[PDB]
């Protein structure tokens, strides 16, 4: 009455990883929409479509144009690809081994190892800063007891992800043709090394290990991160590591 007159709000989720969720939130406050997005650590890279709760049900690839007072305008990448959370377990690797992470795609690729007898090894595509998350390691999800109770011609792909877990892309998943959807098992090692794994939480993958640049990186620079086992080992590192010292 005798008064003047007159005549929505967007939340952002950041990892430590540097990758992050974002979209408007329901009346619960849990990431659930058809607008919710994933952005990776560049903040340009996006899944932009369907979550509930946070989890990724329909991610189209995206690129995140700009942003607007916290307000991301997403603008869909080209193409079909679309992804969703398909957490691994012990004898599934992934839904779509074949679907590569659009991300990495963009920054790695695999070649034949600079190392002699190394076989494969994983190459940088781009001249990038260091702490640059370059590559997934994504894998089965096996215990600590059963990787450490088997021969070391098992355990030539395993990665301990935590105090429960061990990562492993065991046969046939070792070939590039039969899966490709994360390619941070092909990183050679090094005792000098250019990465470390670092933790990661993926959108497809759920909670997993990544390469992460320690310095400033060439394009086709070859990746390599200190595999890091006790002081055992398998004899080529056993062997490499003598023949370090001198
Ligand atoms: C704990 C870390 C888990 C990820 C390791 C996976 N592979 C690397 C990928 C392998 N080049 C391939 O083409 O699937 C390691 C295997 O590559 C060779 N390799 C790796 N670094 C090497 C080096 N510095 N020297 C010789 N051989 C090496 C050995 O045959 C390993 O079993």
């Amino acid at each position: 009455g005798s008064s003047g007159s007159s005549g929505h709000g967007v939340c952002w989720i950041y990892y430590p990883d540097g990758g992050s969720l974002v979209g408007e939130v329901n009346e619960d406050g849990e990431m659930t929409g058809e607008k919710i997005a994933y952005v990776y650590p560049d903040e340009r890279t996006a899944l932009y479509g369907k979550f509930i709760d946070g989890e990724m049900i329909e991610g189209k690839l995206a690129t995140l144009m700009s942003t607007e007072e916290g307000r991301p305008h997403f603008e869909l990448m080209p193409g079909n690809s679309v992804y969703h959370f398909d957490k691994s377990t012990s004898s599934c690797i992934s839904t779509n081994a074949l679907l590569p992470d659009p991300y990495e795609s963009e920054r790695v690729y695999v070649a034949e190892s600079l190392i002699s007898s190394a076989g494969e090894g994983l190459f940088s595509k781009v001249a990038v800063g260091p702490n640059t998350v370059m590559s997934f390691y994504n894998g089965v999800r096996i215990t600590h007891q059963e990787v450490d109770s088997r021969d070391w011609a098992l355990n030539g792909n395993t990665l301990s992800l935590d105090e429960e877990t061990v990562i492993d892309v065991p046969e046939p998943y070792n070939h590039v043709s039969k899966y490709c959807a994360s390619l941070g098992h092909k990183a050679n090692h090094s005792f000098t090394p250019n990465c470390i794994y670092d933790m990661f939480v993926h959108p497809r993958f759920g909670p997993i290990k990544c390469i992460r640049t320690l310095r400033a990186v060439e394009a086709d620079e070859e990746l390599t991160v200190a595999y890091g086992y006790d002081h055992e080992a398998p004899e080529w590192y056993q062997v490499e590591l003598k023949a370090f010292q001198a």
